Protein backbone atom coordinates (compact mmCIF):
# COMPACT_ATOMS: atom_id res chain seq x y z
CA UNK A 1 0.00 0.00 0.00
CA UNK A 2 2.77 2.28 -1.17
CA UNK A 3 1.49 1.75 -4.76
CA UNK A 4 0.69 4.66 -7.20
CA UNK A 5 -2.88 5.06 -8.39
CA UNK A 6 -4.06 3.65 -11.62
CA UNK A 7 -6.64 6.22 -12.95
CA UNK A 8 -6.66 4.58 -16.42
CA UNK A 9 -6.76 0.93 -15.27
CA UNK A 10 -9.58 1.87 -12.79
CA UNK A 11 -11.71 3.30 -15.58
CA UNK A 12 -11.17 0.25 -17.88
CA UNK A 13 -11.96 -2.14 -15.00
CA UNK A 14 -15.30 -0.40 -14.33
CA UNK A 15 -16.27 -0.77 -17.99
CA UNK A 16 -15.31 -4.48 -18.15
CA UNK A 17 -17.18 -5.26 -14.95
CA UNK A 18 -20.30 -3.42 -16.22
CA UNK A 19 -20.19 -5.10 -19.67
CA UNK A 20 -18.98 -8.57 -18.74
CA UNK A 21 -18.95 -9.32 -14.99
CA UNK A 22 -19.47 -13.01 -15.63
CA UNK A 23 -16.32 -13.34 -17.75
CA UNK A 24 -14.08 -11.98 -15.03
CA UNK A 25 -11.46 -14.61 -14.26
CA UNK A 26 -11.71 -16.23 -17.71
CA UNK A 27 -11.96 -13.76 -20.69
CA UNK A 28 -10.79 -10.72 -18.67
CA UNK A 29 -8.77 -10.26 -15.45
CA UNK A 30 -7.00 -7.45 -13.58
CA UNK A 31 -3.91 -8.41 -11.52
CA UNK A 32 -1.18 -6.81 -9.48
CA UNK A 33 2.43 -7.91 -9.20
CA UNK A 34 3.43 -8.44 -12.77
CA UNK A 35 6.81 -7.99 -14.26
CA UNK A 36 7.68 -6.64 -17.69
CA UNK A 37 10.07 -9.35 -18.79
CA UNK A 38 13.39 -7.71 -19.73
CA UNK A 39 16.93 -9.24 -19.89
CA UNK A 40 20.03 -7.69 -18.34
CA UNK A 41 21.47 -4.73 -20.28
CA UNK A 42 18.23 -4.46 -22.30
CA UNK A 43 15.69 -2.70 -19.92
CA UNK A 44 13.00 -2.14 -22.65
CA UNK A 45 13.64 -5.73 -23.88
CA UNK A 46 10.13 -6.63 -22.70
CA UNK A 47 8.82 -4.63 -25.68
CA UNK A 48 9.20 -7.08 -28.63
CA UNK A 49 8.95 -4.99 -31.83
CA UNK A 50 9.86 -6.37 -35.25
CA UNK A 51 11.85 -5.65 -37.24
CA UNK A 52 13.24 -2.89 -35.01
CA UNK A 53 15.44 -1.36 -37.77
CA UNK A 54 14.58 2.37 -37.46
CA UNK A 55 16.20 4.79 -39.91
CA UNK A 56 17.28 2.20 -42.43
CA UNK A 57 15.19 1.46 -45.56
CA UNK A 58 17.48 -1.53 -46.25
CA UNK A 59 16.58 -2.87 -42.75
CA UNK A 60 20.02 -4.49 -42.31
CA UNK A 61 20.09 -4.45 -38.49
CA UNK A 62 16.99 -6.26 -37.38
CA UNK A 63 17.56 -5.95 -33.60
CA UNK A 64 13.88 -6.23 -32.87
CA UNK A 65 13.46 -9.43 -34.86
CA UNK A 66 16.56 -10.99 -33.14
CA UNK A 67 15.22 -10.16 -29.65
CA UNK A 68 11.66 -11.32 -30.49
CA UNK A 69 12.96 -14.72 -31.60
CA UNK A 70 15.54 -15.08 -28.77
CA UNK A 71 12.75 -14.36 -26.26
CA UNK A 72 10.29 -16.94 -27.79
CA UNK A 73 13.04 -19.60 -27.80
CA UNK A 74 14.20 -18.82 -24.22
CA UNK A 75 10.71 -18.67 -22.76
CA UNK A 76 10.01 -22.14 -24.24
CA UNK A 77 13.45 -23.53 -23.24
CA UNK A 78 12.57 -22.61 -19.61
CA UNK A 79 9.37 -24.75 -19.60
CA UNK A 80 8.89 -27.36 -16.91
CA UNK A 81 5.31 -28.50 -17.75
CA UNK A 82 3.21 -26.48 -20.27
CA UNK A 83 3.58 -24.50 -23.55
CA UNK A 84 0.40 -22.78 -24.88
CA UNK A 85 0.50 -21.23 -28.43
CA UNK A 86 -2.36 -19.45 -30.17
CA UNK A 87 -2.12 -17.67 -33.54
CA UNK A 88 -3.83 -16.89 -36.84
CA UNK A 89 -3.41 -19.54 -39.59
CA UNK A 90 -0.94 -20.57 -41.07
CA UNK A 91 0.69 -22.34 -38.15
CA UNK A 92 4.13 -20.78 -37.27
CA UNK A 93 6.90 -21.42 -39.85
CA UNK A 94 10.57 -20.49 -40.40
CA UNK A 95 12.25 -18.96 -37.32
CA UNK A 96 8.98 -18.72 -35.40
CA UNK A 97 8.80 -22.52 -35.77
CA UNK A 98 12.52 -22.98 -34.84
CA UNK A 99 11.97 -21.03 -31.60
CA UNK A 100 9.33 -23.54 -30.56
CA UNK A 101 11.36 -26.62 -31.62
CA UNK A 102 14.69 -25.43 -30.14
CA UNK A 103 12.79 -24.37 -27.00
CA UNK A 104 11.02 -27.71 -26.56
CA UNK A 105 14.15 -29.82 -27.16
CA UNK A 106 15.90 -27.68 -24.51
CA UNK A 107 13.10 -28.35 -22.00
CA UNK A 108 13.38 -32.12 -22.80
CA UNK A 109 17.16 -31.92 -22.46
CA UNK A 110 16.61 -30.34 -19.03
CA UNK A 111 14.64 -33.54 -18.20
CA UNK A 112 11.02 -32.35 -18.67
CA UNK A 113 8.04 -33.80 -20.56
CA UNK A 114 6.10 -30.66 -21.52
CA UNK A 115 2.42 -30.65 -22.64
CA UNK A 116 2.01 -28.32 -25.65
CA UNK A 117 -1.16 -26.82 -27.17
CA UNK A 118 -1.08 -25.06 -30.58
CA UNK A 119 -4.30 -23.34 -31.70
CA UNK A 120 -4.99 -21.43 -34.90
CA UNK A 121 -8.12 -19.67 -36.16
CA UNK A 122 -8.92 -20.32 -39.81
CA UNK A 123 -11.07 -18.14 -42.13
CA UNK A 124 -13.77 -20.19 -43.91
CA UNK A 125 -12.14 -19.88 -47.40
CA UNK A 126 -8.31 -19.60 -47.21
CA UNK A 127 -7.58 -22.90 -45.56
CA UNK A 128 -4.85 -22.91 -46.78
CA UNK A 129 -2.77 -25.60 -47.01
CA UNK A 130 -3.95 -25.47 -43.25
CA UNK A 131 -3.62 -28.95 -41.69
CA UNK A 132 -3.11 -29.86 -37.96
CA UNK A 133 -1.98 -33.47 -38.62
CA UNK A 134 0.62 -32.36 -41.16
CA UNK A 135 1.86 -29.58 -38.91
CA UNK A 136 2.05 -31.94 -35.87
CA UNK A 137 3.95 -34.47 -38.04
CA UNK A 138 6.38 -31.79 -39.10
CA UNK A 139 7.12 -30.79 -35.41
CA UNK A 140 7.44 -34.45 -34.53
CA UNK A 141 10.06 -34.89 -37.35
CA UNK A 142 11.86 -31.68 -36.40
CA UNK A 143 11.78 -32.64 -32.67
CA UNK A 144 13.72 -35.89 -33.20
CA UNK A 145 14.07 -38.19 -30.19
CA UNK A 146 12.59 -35.44 -28.00
CA UNK A 147 9.13 -36.01 -29.57
CA UNK A 148 8.49 -38.97 -27.16
CA UNK A 149 8.44 -36.56 -24.21
CA UNK A 150 6.35 -33.81 -25.82
CA UNK A 151 2.56 -34.06 -25.67
CA UNK A 152 1.04 -32.09 -28.55
CA UNK A 153 -2.54 -30.91 -29.19
CA UNK A 154 -2.70 -29.14 -32.53
CA UNK A 155 -5.96 -27.57 -33.73
CA UNK A 156 -7.33 -25.25 -36.40
CA UNK A 157 -10.81 -23.80 -35.69
CA UNK A 158 -13.61 -21.64 -37.10
CA UNK A 159 -16.30 -20.70 -34.55
CA UNK A 160 -18.79 -19.12 -37.08
CA UNK A 161 -18.78 -19.34 -40.90
CA UNK A 162 -21.61 -16.81 -41.50
CA UNK A 163 -20.40 -14.32 -38.80
CA UNK A 164 -16.72 -14.54 -39.75
CA UNK A 165 -15.34 -15.62 -36.35
CA UNK A 166 -12.19 -17.67 -35.56
CA UNK A 167 -9.17 -17.32 -33.31
CA UNK A 168 -6.73 -14.47 -34.10
CA UNK A 169 -5.18 -14.11 -30.64
CA UNK A 170 -1.42 -14.44 -30.77
CA UNK A 171 -0.23 -15.98 -27.50
CA UNK A 172 2.78 -17.86 -26.14
CA UNK A 173 2.33 -18.76 -22.42
CA UNK A 174 4.75 -20.96 -20.49
CA UNK A 175 3.88 -22.79 -17.22
CA UNK A 176 1.01 -20.28 -16.74
CA UNK A 177 3.95 -18.05 -15.59
CA UNK A 178 5.21 -16.09 -18.63
CA UNK A 179 3.22 -14.66 -21.60
CA UNK A 180 4.24 -13.13 -24.94
CA UNK A 181 1.34 -11.56 -26.89
CA UNK A 182 0.64 -8.95 -29.45
CA UNK A 183 0.03 -8.75 -33.16
CA UNK A 184 2.77 -10.95 -34.62
CA UNK A 185 1.66 -13.96 -36.64
CA UNK A 186 4.22 -16.74 -37.23
CA UNK A 187 4.49 -15.93 -40.97
CA UNK A 188 8.19 -16.00 -42.01
CA UNK A 189 7.67 -14.66 -45.48
CA UNK A 190 5.85 -11.56 -44.18
CA UNK A 191 8.03 -10.99 -41.09
CA UNK A 192 11.45 -12.52 -41.61
CA UNK A 193 12.65 -13.69 -45.02
CA UNK A 194 11.83 -10.48 -46.95
CA UNK A 195 13.48 -7.06 -47.57
CA UNK A 196 10.14 -5.37 -46.76
CA UNK A 197 9.35 -6.85 -43.28
CA UNK A 198 5.93 -6.20 -41.61
CA UNK A 199 6.21 -3.81 -38.66
CA UNK A 200 4.53 -5.22 -35.59
CA UNK A 201 4.78 -5.41 -31.81
CA UNK A 202 4.48 -7.99 -29.06
CA UNK A 203 5.23 -7.61 -25.37
CA UNK A 204 6.55 -10.09 -22.90
CA UNK A 205 5.54 -10.37 -19.28
CA UNK A 206 5.68 -12.71 -16.25
CA UNK A 207 3.33 -12.90 -13.30
CA UNK A 208 -0.28 -13.49 -12.34
CA UNK A 209 -1.35 -12.01 -15.76
CA UNK A 210 0.37 -14.92 -17.51
CA UNK A 211 -2.15 -17.11 -15.68
CA UNK A 212 -5.00 -14.78 -16.78
CA UNK A 213 -3.88 -15.46 -20.35
CA UNK A 214 -3.80 -19.29 -19.89
CA UNK A 215 -7.29 -19.08 -18.42
CA UNK A 216 -8.39 -17.36 -21.58
CA UNK A 217 -6.80 -20.22 -23.64
CA UNK A 218 -8.51 -23.01 -21.64
CA UNK A 219 -11.75 -21.16 -22.52
CA UNK A 220 -10.79 -21.51 -26.20
CA UNK A 221 -9.70 -25.16 -25.86
CA UNK A 222 -12.79 -26.18 -23.89
CA UNK A 223 -14.87 -25.08 -26.96
CA UNK A 224 -12.27 -26.57 -29.32
CA UNK A 225 -12.02 -29.98 -27.66
CA UNK A 226 -15.85 -30.15 -27.48
CA UNK A 227 -16.32 -28.99 -31.10
CA UNK A 228 -13.91 -31.56 -32.62
CA UNK A 229 -17.15 -33.54 -32.96
CA UNK A 230 -17.78 -31.14 -35.89
CA UNK A 231 -14.97 -31.29 -38.49
CA UNK A 232 -16.50 -28.26 -40.27
CA UNK A 233 -15.50 -26.23 -37.15
CA UNK A 234 -12.43 -27.97 -35.69
CA UNK A 235 -9.54 -30.01 -37.10
CA UNK A 236 -7.52 -31.61 -34.31
CA UNK A 237 -4.38 -33.70 -34.19
CA UNK A 238 -2.85 -35.02 -30.96
CA UNK A 239 0.46 -36.87 -30.48
CA UNK A 240 1.46 -40.01 -28.48
CA UNK A 241 -2.22 -41.18 -28.18
CA UNK A 242 -2.97 -38.17 -25.98
CA UNK A 243 -6.43 -36.83 -25.20
CA UNK A 244 -7.56 -33.35 -25.91
CA UNK A 245 -6.54 -30.99 -23.11
CA UNK A 246 -9.38 -28.48 -22.47
CA UNK A 247 -7.98 -27.80 -19.10
CA UNK A 248 -4.19 -27.70 -19.44
CA UNK A 249 -3.83 -24.25 -17.76
CA UNK A 250 -6.09 -25.05 -14.77
CA UNK A 251 -4.23 -28.34 -14.38
CA UNK A 252 -0.99 -26.43 -14.17
CA UNK A 253 -2.28 -23.74 -11.79
CA UNK A 254 -3.76 -26.42 -9.53
CA UNK A 255 -4.66 -24.90 -6.18
CA UNK A 256 -1.98 -22.29 -5.24
CA UNK A 257 -2.19 -18.52 -6.05
CA UNK A 258 -0.07 -16.97 -8.85
CA UNK A 259 2.96 -15.43 -7.21
CA UNK A 260 3.99 -11.85 -8.11
CA UNK A 261 7.20 -11.32 -10.08
CA UNK A 262 7.22 -7.52 -9.95
CA UNK A 263 5.00 -4.50 -9.35
CA UNK A 264 3.24 -3.87 -12.65
CA UNK A 265 -0.52 -3.85 -12.57
CA UNK A 266 -2.15 -5.44 -15.63
CA UNK A 267 -5.52 -5.95 -17.23
CA UNK A 268 -5.80 -9.02 -19.50
CA UNK A 269 -8.88 -8.77 -21.80
CA UNK A 270 -10.04 -10.89 -24.78
CA UNK A 271 -13.21 -11.71 -26.63
CA UNK A 272 -15.20 -14.77 -27.61
CA UNK A 273 -16.05 -13.64 -31.11
CA UNK A 274 -19.21 -15.21 -32.51
CA UNK A 275 -20.27 -18.88 -32.03
CA UNK A 276 -18.71 -19.66 -28.62
CA UNK A 277 -21.00 -18.02 -26.10
CA UNK A 278 -24.13 -16.00 -26.82
CA UNK A 279 -24.05 -13.57 -23.89
CA UNK A 280 -22.92 -13.02 -20.34
CA UNK A 281 -26.31 -13.90 -18.75
CA UNK A 282 -25.19 -12.26 -15.45
CA UNK A 283 -24.45 -8.93 -17.06
CA UNK A 284 -26.63 -5.92 -16.35
CA UNK A 285 -25.07 -4.00 -19.29
CA UNK A 286 -27.77 -1.86 -20.92
CA UNK A 287 -26.23 0.61 -23.33
CA UNK A 288 -27.73 3.10 -25.77
CA UNK A 289 -26.32 1.70 -28.96
CA UNK A 290 -25.18 4.12 -31.72
CA UNK A 291 -27.45 4.96 -34.60
CA UNK A 292 -25.47 6.84 -37.23
CA UNK A 293 -25.86 5.37 -40.74
CA UNK A 294 -22.71 5.27 -42.81
CA UNK A 295 -23.07 7.05 -46.11
CA UNK A 296 -20.42 4.99 -47.83
CA UNK A 297 -21.49 1.50 -46.88
CA UNK A 298 -24.59 -0.15 -45.52
CA UNK A 299 -23.46 -3.45 -44.01
CA UNK A 300 -25.57 -6.52 -44.98
CA UNK A 301 -24.63 -8.74 -42.02
CA UNK A 302 -26.09 -8.29 -38.57
CA UNK A 303 -23.69 -5.67 -37.17
CA UNK A 304 -22.16 -7.13 -34.00
CA UNK A 305 -19.73 -4.18 -33.49
CA UNK A 306 -22.30 -1.37 -33.39
CA UNK A 307 -25.72 -2.89 -33.03
CA UNK A 308 -25.47 -5.95 -30.70
CA UNK A 309 -25.53 -5.66 -26.87
CA UNK A 310 -25.10 -9.46 -26.28
CA UNK A 311 -21.86 -9.52 -28.39
CA UNK A 312 -20.35 -6.72 -26.21
CA UNK A 313 -20.95 -8.85 -23.10
CA UNK A 314 -18.95 -11.80 -24.49
CA UNK A 315 -16.40 -9.51 -26.16
CA UNK A 316 -15.17 -7.19 -23.38
CA UNK A 317 -12.14 -6.30 -25.57
CA UNK A 318 -14.22 -3.86 -27.65
CA UNK A 319 -15.26 -1.74 -24.62
CA UNK A 320 -11.86 -2.15 -23.01
CA UNK A 321 -10.30 -0.33 -26.01
CA UNK A 322 -12.99 2.35 -26.07
CA UNK A 323 -12.61 3.06 -22.34
CA UNK A 324 -8.75 3.08 -22.69
CA UNK A 325 -9.15 5.79 -25.28
CA UNK A 326 -11.86 7.55 -23.26
CA UNK A 327 -9.53 7.60 -20.21
CA UNK A 328 -7.01 9.85 -22.13
CA UNK A 329 -6.79 13.25 -20.37
CA UNK A 330 -3.82 14.69 -22.20
CA UNK A 331 -3.01 12.63 -25.36
CA UNK A 332 -3.55 9.23 -27.11
CA UNK A 333 -1.36 7.52 -29.71
CA UNK A 334 -3.11 5.04 -31.99
CA UNK A 335 -0.81 2.74 -34.05
CA UNK A 336 -2.82 0.25 -36.08
CA UNK A 337 -2.92 -1.56 -39.38
CA UNK A 338 -6.42 -0.06 -39.88
CA UNK A 339 -9.26 1.76 -38.14
CA UNK A 340 -11.78 0.93 -40.92
CA UNK A 341 -12.85 -2.62 -41.96
CA UNK A 342 -13.74 -4.05 -45.35
CA UNK A 343 -17.40 -3.14 -45.86
CA UNK A 344 -19.08 -5.31 -46.84
CA UNK A 345 -19.08 -7.86 -45.22
CA UNK A 346 -18.10 -5.89 -42.07
CA UNK A 347 -19.22 -2.46 -40.86
CA UNK A 348 -16.67 0.08 -42.13
CA UNK A 349 -15.83 1.38 -38.65
CA UNK A 350 -16.69 1.28 -34.96
CA UNK A 351 -19.10 4.24 -34.44
CA UNK A 352 -18.40 4.48 -30.67
CA UNK A 353 -14.61 4.35 -31.10
CA UNK A 354 -14.93 7.17 -33.61
CA UNK A 355 -17.31 9.04 -31.29
CA UNK A 356 -14.74 8.48 -28.55
CA UNK A 357 -11.94 10.11 -30.71
CA UNK A 358 -14.10 13.01 -31.86
CA UNK A 359 -14.92 13.72 -28.14
CA UNK A 360 -11.17 13.85 -27.50
CA UNK A 361 -10.44 16.15 -30.42
CA UNK A 362 -13.33 18.46 -29.35
CA UNK A 363 -12.01 18.44 -25.76
CA UNK A 364 -8.50 19.52 -26.85
CA UNK A 365 -6.86 16.11 -26.12
CA UNK A 366 -4.16 15.39 -28.70
CA UNK A 367 -5.04 12.40 -30.98
CA UNK A 368 -2.35 10.67 -33.00
CA UNK A 369 -3.37 7.95 -35.48
CA UNK A 370 -0.75 6.14 -37.55
CA UNK A 371 -1.99 3.43 -39.91
CA UNK A 372 -0.49 1.12 -42.52
CA UNK A 373 0.01 2.86 -45.90
CA UNK A 374 -3.14 2.57 -48.18
CA UNK A 375 -0.60 1.35 -50.86
CA UNK A 376 -0.73 -2.04 -49.04
CA UNK A 377 -4.39 -2.62 -49.95
CA UNK A 378 -5.61 -5.62 -51.99
CA UNK A 379 -7.92 -7.38 -53.11
CA UNK A 380 -11.22 -7.56 -51.17
CA UNK A 381 -10.13 -10.48 -48.98
CA UNK A 382 -6.33 -11.12 -49.42
CA UNK A 383 -6.02 -9.73 -46.88
CA UNK A 384 -3.24 -7.16 -47.59
CA UNK A 385 -2.11 -4.72 -44.94
CA UNK A 386 -4.51 -1.86 -45.56
CA UNK A 387 -8.36 -1.63 -45.87
CA UNK A 388 -8.52 1.98 -47.13
CA UNK A 389 -7.66 3.84 -50.33
CA UNK A 390 -6.66 7.08 -48.53
CA UNK A 391 -6.27 8.52 -45.04
CA UNK A 392 -9.24 10.81 -45.78
CA UNK A 393 -11.43 7.80 -45.02
CA UNK A 394 -10.36 8.27 -41.36
CA UNK A 395 -10.43 12.06 -41.06
CA UNK A 396 -13.66 12.50 -43.06
CA UNK A 397 -15.28 10.07 -40.65
CA UNK A 398 -13.86 11.93 -37.68
CA UNK A 399 -15.40 15.08 -39.28
CA UNK A 400 -18.79 13.36 -39.69
CA UNK A 401 -18.67 12.29 -36.01
CA UNK A 402 -17.48 15.79 -34.92
CA UNK A 403 -20.51 17.29 -36.74
CA UNK A 404 -22.99 14.92 -35.12
CA UNK A 405 -21.52 15.95 -31.77
CA UNK A 406 -21.23 19.77 -31.89
CA UNK A 407 -23.71 20.90 -34.53
CA UNK A 408 -21.30 22.97 -36.66
CA UNK A 409 -18.69 22.27 -39.30
CA UNK A 410 -16.44 25.12 -38.19
CA UNK A 411 -16.06 23.83 -34.65
CA UNK A 412 -15.39 20.39 -36.30
CA UNK A 413 -12.39 21.88 -38.22
CA UNK A 414 -10.91 23.57 -35.18
CA UNK A 415 -10.87 20.22 -33.31
CA UNK A 416 -9.87 18.03 -36.34
CA UNK A 417 -7.26 20.51 -37.68
CA UNK A 418 -5.93 21.63 -34.31
CA UNK A 419 -5.67 18.29 -32.45
CA UNK A 420 -5.31 15.38 -34.90
CA UNK A 421 -2.14 13.90 -36.27
CA UNK A 422 -2.88 11.36 -39.00
CA UNK A 423 -0.21 9.58 -41.05
CA UNK A 424 0.79 6.37 -42.83
CA UNK A 425 3.61 4.35 -41.13
CA UNK A 426 7.28 4.84 -42.07
CA UNK A 427 10.37 3.65 -40.19
CA UNK A 428 13.07 5.68 -42.04
CA UNK A 429 13.33 8.91 -44.12
CA UNK A 430 12.44 6.98 -47.30
CA UNK A 431 8.78 6.82 -48.55
CA UNK A 432 8.93 3.00 -48.97
CA UNK A 433 11.36 0.16 -48.17
CA UNK A 434 14.64 0.18 -50.26
CA UNK A 435 13.37 -2.82 -52.38
CA UNK A 436 10.33 -0.75 -53.60
CA UNK A 437 7.52 -2.21 -51.45
CA UNK A 438 5.51 -0.03 -49.02
CA UNK A 439 5.90 -0.43 -45.25
CA UNK A 440 3.19 -2.72 -43.90
CA UNK A 441 2.04 -1.92 -40.35
CA UNK A 442 0.30 -4.54 -38.23
CA UNK A 443 0.51 -3.11 -34.60
CA UNK A 444 -2.59 -3.19 -32.43
CA UNK A 445 -1.31 -0.47 -30.09
CA UNK A 446 -3.02 2.27 -27.92
CA UNK A 447 -1.14 4.55 -25.49
CA UNK A 448 -2.76 7.10 -23.30
CA UNK A 449 -1.03 9.94 -21.32
CA UNK A 450 2.38 8.15 -21.43
CA UNK A 451 0.82 6.12 -18.56
CA UNK A 452 -1.27 3.23 -19.87
CA UNK A 453 -1.10 1.22 -23.08
CA UNK A 454 -2.66 -1.88 -24.82
CA UNK A 455 -0.46 -4.33 -26.69
CA UNK A 456 -2.36 -7.29 -28.02
CA UNK A 457 -4.10 -8.79 -31.03
CA UNK A 458 -7.35 -6.81 -31.10
CA UNK A 459 -7.56 -4.32 -33.97
CA UNK A 460 -9.53 -1.03 -33.67
CA UNK A 461 -11.30 -1.77 -36.95
CA UNK A 462 -14.44 -3.96 -36.90
CA UNK A 463 -13.72 -7.69 -36.52
CA UNK A 464 -15.66 -10.46 -34.72
CA UNK A 465 -12.78 -12.72 -33.75
CA UNK A 466 -11.24 -14.31 -30.66
CA UNK A 467 -8.64 -11.79 -29.66
CA UNK A 468 -6.57 -11.05 -26.60
CA UNK A 469 -4.09 -8.50 -25.30
CA UNK A 470 -2.79 -6.76 -22.21
CA UNK A 471 -3.29 -3.29 -20.71
CA UNK A 472 -0.39 -1.97 -18.56
CA UNK A 473 -0.52 1.03 -16.29
CA UNK A 474 3.02 2.21 -15.55
CA UNK A 475 4.68 5.60 -16.27
CA UNK A 476 8.11 3.94 -16.46
CA UNK A 477 6.92 1.29 -19.02
CA UNK A 478 5.03 3.88 -21.08
CA UNK A 479 8.20 6.09 -21.14
CA UNK A 480 10.06 3.11 -22.67
CA UNK A 481 7.21 2.65 -25.18
CA UNK A 482 7.33 6.36 -26.13
CA UNK A 483 11.14 6.31 -26.60
CA UNK A 484 11.56 2.92 -28.26
CA UNK A 485 8.45 2.98 -30.51
CA UNK A 486 6.04 5.89 -30.52
CA UNK A 487 8.52 8.79 -30.80
CA UNK A 488 10.45 6.98 -33.54
CA UNK A 489 7.23 6.17 -35.42
CA UNK A 490 6.20 9.84 -35.30
CA UNK A 491 9.74 10.93 -36.25
CA UNK A 492 9.53 9.16 -39.59
CA UNK A 493 5.76 8.97 -40.21
CA UNK A 494 5.16 12.77 -39.85
CA UNK A 495 6.58 12.94 -43.44
CA UNK A 496 3.40 11.18 -44.56
CA UNK A 497 0.87 13.17 -42.48
CA UNK A 498 -2.62 13.92 -43.93
CA UNK A 499 -4.05 17.45 -43.85
CA UNK A 500 -7.76 16.63 -43.73
CA UNK A 501 -10.20 18.25 -46.19
CA UNK A 502 -11.28 21.55 -44.62
CA UNK A 503 -7.86 22.26 -42.96
CA UNK A 504 -5.17 24.93 -43.97
C1 LIG B 1 -13.16 -9.49 -47.00
C2 LIG B 1 -12.62 -9.13 -45.63
C3 LIG B 1 -13.31 -9.89 -44.49
C4 LIG B 1 -12.33 -10.30 -43.38
C5 LIG B 1 -12.95 -11.24 -42.34
C6 LIG B 1 -12.93 -10.78 -40.87
C7 LIG B 1 -11.65 -10.17 -40.30
O1 LIG B 1 -11.71 -9.18 -39.60
O2 LIG B 1 -10.30 -10.62 -40.51
C8 LIG B 1 -9.23 -9.76 -40.12
C9 LIG B 1 -8.14 -10.67 -39.56
C10 LIG B 1 -7.24 -9.98 -38.54
O3 LIG B 1 -5.95 -10.59 -38.46
P1 LIG B 1 -4.76 -10.09 -37.47
O4 LIG B 1 -5.02 -10.78 -36.14
O5 LIG B 1 -4.87 -8.58 -37.36
O6 LIG B 1 -3.51 -10.59 -38.12
O7 LIG B 1 -7.43 -11.18 -40.68
C11 LIG B 1 -7.74 -12.57 -40.85
O8 LIG B 1 -8.29 -13.16 -39.94
C12 LIG B 1 -7.36 -13.28 -42.15
C13 LIG B 1 -8.04 -12.64 -43.35
C14 LIG B 1 -8.68 -13.71 -44.23
C15 LIG B 1 -9.93 -13.16 -44.95
C16 LIG B 1 -11.25 -13.86 -44.58
C17 LIG B 1 -12.12 -14.19 -45.80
Amino acid sequence: ADTPPTPHLDAIERSLRDTSPGLEGSVWQRTDGNRLDAPDGDPAGWLLQTPGCWGDAGCKDRAGTRRLLDKMTRNIADARHTVDISSLAPFPNGGFEDAVVDGLKASVAAGHSPRVRILVGAAPIYHLNVVPSRYRDELIGKLGAAAGKVTLNVASMTTSKTSLSWNASKLLVVDGKTAITGGINGWKDDYLDTAHPVSDVDMALSGPAARSAGKYLDTLWDWTCRNASDPAKVWLATSNGASCMPSMEQDEAGSAPAEPTGDVPVIAVGGLGVGIKESDPSSGYHPDLPTAPDTKCTVGLHDNTNADRDYDTVNPEENALRSLIASARSHVEISQQDLNATCPPLPRYDIRTYDTLAGKLAAGVKVRIVVSDPANRGAVGSGGYSQIKSLDEISDTLRTRLVALTGDNEKASRALCGNLQLASFRSSDAAKWADGKPYALHHKLVSVDDSAFYIGSKNLYPAWLQDFGYIVESPAAAQQLKTELLDPEWKYSQQAAATPAGCP
